[PDB]
This record gives structure tokens, sequence and C-alpha cells, in this order.
């Protein structure tokens, strides 16, 4: 199983016997796929284990695997277990099961129902402020994901489900779920999760203790409503707080955009005016602030799609089983289509620049009927909140800050040290 | 896992955890499905293991199953390992690596290559009656699977690749695949192959050492060409000499059936004239005897096809990934088809009343698009082989011969004892 790559003259690193190729991990799949994309060029492969991946940058086959080919040979993701009842899940589920729960969850985010958020998303922010209103008074740095996790916690359980809750789950083994796969049919027959299963009972009751839109389109289960709200509780959690983390830090260590940002805030919303949705997508600056840190901090870094039969896309024959992956990360710092890529600059998503940006290599959202269901929440829910934030306060570096800002080596798009920073009220 | 029939409302024995249904295979497939069938009527459902199994009567929902709804919902088997590289094999492939095979290997059972192959079966039949007229000069009990698989062999090897052979591989272990399918996922990375792998390396060098319409149609590979030479080779010989020994036991309990029988070979061959193609499948009393005998004893006692999406076959849910099964062996024997099912009486097959018979409930050889691809070879190489022998000997049981025959309690419609009678020369 280690020769698919040799036989189909696909470049690409040696692997191991049994780890594939897994030890290249060890500076994280960021530098990884970024030596490799160096390595090759437009297409190379390794294994994963023994499962083979097959890696491509070319705009036109990764819009044939995401976007055109995407109902008949590239619907699922790569398998992940034990999963248990999460199989269901969405981000999870495979094939017609996919369908059918893509179409039932597809109206949760129409340009109607987040118009009904903004009202209800303008307290926390207000909660946010206070929050922050504390620890600035106190000349000491600050933890930006902490108040910013506790905003978004307080955000996706009432934008679901509606709690006015006042926010003051969660390398290591799946390590071995790499070089055996053969043991996730295992794990699965002993009720493990990768989700510890005093997470999921505290939930496998809690929701039986986006809500409106399952039952009355139910058709739809039970459990597997457990399981969706999992999937949304987790991903307006962690990944809001975490890029909102990532664009205060880049904020602070560019001064010029941060005031720039906050100029163009205090120009559509005078006398620090609330944040309607019609005034959150005028704020253009806003949006290319949010753009620019996506770029350097894709936090799914990847894109992946299972094979599911013998095609020959674009002039490449692609065999059935074979893991097909775009690195985002590394297409993102691609000179050969950024300009000193390692800058942070938001003049890329200007209105004068916008357009020589292919939306095949820029894919922070991924593409396809498969992309990120909550885009456009996520985008919004962000923006209200630098606005309401931006609007009150400055972010400057303190000593302990991380400059240059490391990243993790693990499997997140997570900073080494979590983002500290002064705050200062205006 | 456990409860998806008592949701579904279809009766059943009630399954133990982890073993599911298994224990009841204490008296052998058939005996179970004849009592299953018994208990709770046209369906049912058990659990091997921890896989949930549909066991369908209909002749309607039969016919749905294996012919109407095969290259959408049921085109494959139960998953089979560990296989290794004989999950290329024909009898083991999925989906459209199968529909490819089958297209590949359909044109060598065709009217014109089984009329080539009579010249050639004609001479080991020569060797079968030699070998046959020596051990019963002696007047002694005779083993007849041995020299059946003895001449089978030679047909096999010959009417394959063709080689002049004088023939004068192979509830145990497979008892924990079922209960830990888990674990064939382990096995195939062990290179653990439930064929003793040096059976195949005995053969993954000697088939390098229907093989002409192989490479000439060679599209088709090399390691899959030996792989679906086992299954030939297997199949040609088991099978053929299994039958076989069923149809003298049952010529010899019943005598009267065996002169008639002898007396149209005679008719049709005077002078014991060598059986040609056209004489063959002129002998109706022969076909007779062939289709009761294989009434009481289909080998294959089941036929399975895994569920791959939800649907309502003839008014009845049926959710994804169950394995529907059709008892053959059941059905073969239910008074409410046959009169006095136990008894062996080839008349059911006279042209007076072979339409009396539902050919959707007398399966020996299934049906669809994946049924028995050597049907037709079978029923040749067995005819030729039962003309040339009750040309030349009568058979009569002996002292030791098991009257009545008990049937295995294993996987395979084997006897307990092997068949022994006694030969004389007319
Ligand atoms: C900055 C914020 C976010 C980013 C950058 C992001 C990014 C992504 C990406 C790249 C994918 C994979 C697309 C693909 O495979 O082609 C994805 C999938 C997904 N995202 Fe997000 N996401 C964000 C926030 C959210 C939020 C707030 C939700 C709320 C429910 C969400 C729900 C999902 C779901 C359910 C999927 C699976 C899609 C499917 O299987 O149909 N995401 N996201
Ligand atoms: C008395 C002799 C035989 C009997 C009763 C018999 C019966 C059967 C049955 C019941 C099936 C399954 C059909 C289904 O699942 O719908 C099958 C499949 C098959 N048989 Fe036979 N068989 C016999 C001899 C042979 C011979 C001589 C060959 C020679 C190659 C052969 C090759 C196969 C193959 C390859 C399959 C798999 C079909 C597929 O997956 O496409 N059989 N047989
Ligand atoms: O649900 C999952 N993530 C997407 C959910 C939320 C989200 C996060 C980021 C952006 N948008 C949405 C993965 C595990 C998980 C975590 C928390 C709750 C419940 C479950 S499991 C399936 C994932 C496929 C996948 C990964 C990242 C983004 C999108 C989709 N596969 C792997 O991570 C693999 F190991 F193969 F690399
Ligand atoms: O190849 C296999 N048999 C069919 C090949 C020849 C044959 C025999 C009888 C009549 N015709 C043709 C099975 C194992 C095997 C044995 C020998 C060589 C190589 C391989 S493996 C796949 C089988 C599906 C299956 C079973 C019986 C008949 C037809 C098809 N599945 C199971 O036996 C399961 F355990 F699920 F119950």
């Amino acid at each position: 199983s280690h020769g698919l790559f040799k036989k189909l003259g696909i470049p690409g690193p040696t692997p191991l016997p049994f780890l594939g190729n897994i030890l290249s991990y060890h500076k994280g799949f960021c530098m990884f796929d970024m030596e490799c994309h160096k390595k090759y060029g437009k297409v190379w492969g390794f294994y994963d284990g023994q499962q083979p991946v097959l890696a491509i940058t070319d705009p036109d086959m990764i819009k044939t695997v995401l976007v055109k080919e995407c109902y008949s040979v590239f619907t699922n993701r790569r398998p992940f277990g034990p999963v248990g009842f999460m199989k269901s899940a969405i981000s999870i589920a495979e094939d017609e099961e996919w369908k059918r729960l893509r179409s039932l969850l597809s109206p949760t985010f129409t340009s109607g129902k987040l118009k009904e958020m903004v009202p209800i998303i303008a307290q926390y922010g207000d909660v946010l402020v206070r929050n922050l209103r504390r620890e600035a008074e106190t000349g000491k740095p600050v933890t930006l994901k902490d108040v910013f996790g506790a905003y978004s916690m307080d955000v996706i359980t009432s934008t679901s489900f509606g709690v006015n809750i006042d926010s003051l789950p969660f390398d290591p083994f799946f390590l071995s779920i790499t070089v055996f796969p053969f043991l996730i049919p295992i794990l699965e027959v002993l009720n493990i999760c990768v989700f510890p299963r005093e997470v999921t009972n505290f939930l496998r009751k809690s929701v039986k203790r986006f809500l409106q839109l399952m039952i009355d389109s139910q058709a739809l289960s039970d459990l597997e409503l457990v399981a969706q709200s999992i999937i949304f509780i987790f991903a307006g959690y962690e990944t809001t707080s975490s890029v909102l983390s990532f664009i205060m830090y880049e904020l602070a260590t560019h001064p010029d955009v941060q005031q720039k940002l906050q100029e163009e805030i205090d120009a559509v919303l005078p006398n620090k005016a609330p944040p309607t949705y019609d005034t959150v997508l005028q704020m253009e600056y806003l949006d290319m602030v949010v753009n620019e840190t996506l770029r350097l901090f894709p936090i799914a870094m990847r894109l992946e799609r299972v094979c599911k039969k013998d095609v020959e896309i674009n002039g490449m024959f692609i065999p059935k089983g074979v893991v097909v992956m775009i690195p985002s990360y590394a297409l993102h710092r691609d000179p050969k289509y950024w300009t000193e890529p390692e800058k942070f600059l938001p003049e890329r998503f200007s209105k004068k620049n916008k357009d020589n940006i292919d939306p095949y290599i820029y894919t922070p959202f991924g593409s396809g009927p498969r992309n990120c269901i909550g885009m456009r929440f996520a985008l919004m829910n962000m923006k209200l909140a630098l606005i309401r934030v931006l609007q009150n306060f400055s972010f400057k570096p303190c000593k302990e800050t991380q400059i240059p800002l490391k990243l993790s080596l693990g499997g997140l798009l997570q900073p080494e040290k979590p983002v500290v920073l002064k705050v200062e009220s205006r």
C-alpha cells in the first residue's frame, strides 16, 4: 500500500513502514505542507499511517474537487472515530445522510435568520465591554480568548436555543488513530469516544433539558439533534474566540491598522452607535482586517475529501480511496500568489486588489456544497464583537506578549502562549 | 444496535449482548432458518454479532432485491475478511470494481466457450471410469467425493488453463469473526488471511508459473488475475464434487430413479456413446435428478446482499447497512410450496410440474446480475460426469453408508460422514 504514489508517478517524501510519513508532523501540519509544497510543486503525496493522501494545489483541480465533482466523487471527508452517536453529526456524516442534514440545517443561517440575531447578540457585547472595563481600570495584561470565549459562548447558547448567561468541554492519543485506523472499529464497540463520555453525557440530557428550526422540521431524529447541537456549540465557541484572538494580536502589533479601523467604526457608527446588520456589511476595512487575519490563520489549515471512486480530474488519475487534501495554510502563504506573504497587510483585500485573488487559493471557509455552513454567522458574530470592543478600547502589546507569535505544532491553528495584551479605555 | 428490529416491528429471536443470536447456530444455519421461518413467518430478523440481518421469504420481495434493485441498493454481499489480495476476487469485490470484473469474466461461460470444453472434458471422464473400474473389481465400499474431486480437479485445471493431470487446499476461527468484525481491519494489516498464506503463496507464483480470456482482455491487472483463478479453482473443485456426492447418494437410496436414469442415458447414447454438448441438454430426466438434488442440498444455503442505502421495498422499509438474507435451504423445504418436502422426488421438475415452481423460491444458483457466474458450466460438467459413470456402473448402499444422511452443522452443506457406496460394473 506504500507504493501507490511511486506507481502513479506522483512525487513525495519516502514513507517509513507503518508510520507512513507521520514523523514529519513534528513541526506541525503547516510547516510540513509548506515544505512539501516547495519540495515537489503542484501535486505531491504522502501516507498518514497506511492512508494515502494526495495534496493538490491547482485552482482548477481544487475547484473540480470541492465544487464540480462533490456530489459524485468527493462527498465526504476523512473518516473520524471513535465517534459513537456523533457519527450522525453533519461535519461527520456521509453521503445521503449528510445531504439530508445539510438541507435541514441550511435555513438556519439565512440572511433573515441572522438579521433576527443582531438585536439578541447586541446584549453580551455590552457584557463583553463591561467585563473588559473591569480588567482595564486595572493596568494589567489581559487574556483575550478567555473574555472572547466567554462572550462567544454567551452568543452560541442564545442564538441557537437562547439563554441569558453571564460567562464569568475542552498528538496525544490521536497519534495512535492514524497508525491504527483498524483500531477505530474496535473502540466504537467499547463506547470509547474521542469526546470524553462525561462531556457528552453532560449534554445527552442537557439538550433534552437553531433548536427551534430542528423539531419544526421534524425527517429528523432526537439523539441526532443533540449531536448537531454539540457541533454548533463547539464551532461557535472555539472558532470565534480563536480568530478574535488572532485579530486583536495583529491589530496590536500593527497599530496603524487599528486606528484606521477605529476611524471607520466611528464614521459608520458615530457617538458609539449600536452596530446593526446593515452597518456591519458597510465597514469594508473591518472586512479587510478579518479576511487578512484569516489568510494568515485559517484555523482549519486543510480541506479534505475522500475519493469514493476512480476518476481522472484535470488530466490526473486519482484511484479509489485516496484522501484528497488542499493545504490551505500552505496556499495562503505561497509567494507565487502573495507578495511578502508573512506580512500582515489588509490592503490585499481592498476593492482595488480583491480581484487579483483566486477564491480557490484563499479558502478560509472551504468551497462547494460542503463549505462552512456557518460562514455568514461567524463573520457577523465576529464583526459585531470587533465593532463594540474597538469602539471603547485600544490594544497595546505587553512585556509578556509573544512577538513574533509562534503557532502551535498541534492539530489546531492555536498560539503556543495565549494571546495577552494591554487594554486602554478611550 | 440490538433494538433495530424491535423498532421496525420485525419479529425475531431475542439476541444476547455481543453474541447477537450466534448461539442459535449450534444446529447449523439450515435448522436455524427453518425454525425461524416457522417461528415468525414471511419476514424476521436477527443479529450476527452486532450485524443486523433481515431474512425475507417473499418471492416478489426476493425478486426485488436480487434482480430489480441490484445495481442500485443491493450490489454487494456481506463483507468478508481478512482477505488480503483476495479482496479483488469477483465473489468478494464490490460496486464498480465488481461490475468491471463481472463483465470481463462473463464471456468465459458462453454457449460456445462451453461447447469447446466438451471434447476436452471428455478425457478425464475416462480417467474417472478407469479410476472407478479399479476399486469396483475390488468388492469394497467407495468414497465418492475423492474420485469425484480428483475428476473435478482434472476438469477445472484444464478448462481454464489446460493441464493433462491424473489426480491420483482444503465454526473454528470464523466464530470470532462475527462477534469481532471490528477485528477484521486488524488482521488485514497483519497479512493474516482466512486462506492460509502457504496455500495462496503456492499460487501467487503458480499462476505466474479462462486464463487465455484474461490477458487477452488486458483493464485487468495481474495479482487480481491470480485471485480470480483461486475463486474458479475452488468453485469448480468443491461444488462439483460435493453435489455429485449428493446425487450418487440419492440414486443409491432411490434405486428406481437410478435405473430410469440409466435407461434414458442408453437411449440418447446407445452403445455407450460419448456424451456431446447437444445430447446432454436433451436428457430431461438427468436434468430432473440434478435439479431435485440441488433442491435438497443447495450448497450455498443462503443468498445475501448488503443494503447500501435506505429503501422501502414492497411496502417494507429497510434501513441502510442491513444484510438482506434469503434462506435458500429453508425455502427449498417449505411445505407451503413443496408436497412432502423431505422426500427425494425428481418428478417435481418434469415438464408437467416444472411450472408450479417459483424461480424465486427455488434458487440454487442465485438470481439477478450477481447469480452464479458458472451455473451453465457446473450443470454441464456434472452431467457429463453422471452420463459417463452411470453408463458403466450401478451404485448400491453399503453397511457403512449413512442412512438417513445427516447434514453437517458447519457453514457448508457437507455430509457428516463422507458418502460411501458400493459400485458394480454393468
Ligand atoms: C472564523 C470562523 C470559522 C471558520 C474559519 C470556519 C471554517 C470552516 C471550514 C474551512 C470548514 C470545512 C469546509 C470544507 O471542508 O470544504 C468548515 C466546516 C463546517 N463549519 Fe465552520 N468555520 C467557522 C465557524 C463556524 C461556525 C460559527 C459554525 C456554526 C455552526 C460552523 C459550522 C461548520 C460546520 C457544521 C461545518 C461542516 C460542514 C459540513 O460537513 O457540511 N463553522 N468550517
Ligand atoms: C453445483 C454447482 C454450483 C452451485 C449450486 C453454485 C451456486 C452459487 C450461488 C448460489 C451463488 C450466489 C448467487 C447469489 O449470491 O445470488 C454463486 C456465486 C458464484 N459462483 Fe457458483 N455455484 C456452483 C458452481 C460454480 C462454478 C463451477 C463456478 C466456476 C467459476 C462458480 C463461480 C461462482 C462465482 C464467481 C460466484 C460469485 C458471483 C459474483 O460475485 O458475481 N460456481 N454460486
Ligand atoms: O466536528 C469536527 N470539526 C468541525 C466542527 C466545528 C468547526 C470547527 C472549525 C471550523 N468549522 C466548524 C471534528 C471534531 C469535533 C470537535 C468538537 C465537537 C464535535 C466534533 S470531526 C470531523 C473533522 C472535519 C472538520 C475539521 C475542521 C473544520 C471543519 C470540519 N475531521 C478532522 O478533524 C480530521 F481529523 F480528519 F482532521
Ligand atoms: O469466495 C467465496 N465463495 C464463492 C467461491 C466459489 C463458489 C462456491 C459455491 C458456489 N459458487 C461459487 C468465499 C471464500 C473462498 C473460498 C474458496 C476460495 C476463495 C474464497 S468469500 C465470499 C462469500 C460469498 C459466496 C459464498 C458461497 C457461494 C457464493 C458466494 N461469503 C461468505 O461465505 C460468507 F461468510 F459471508 F457467508
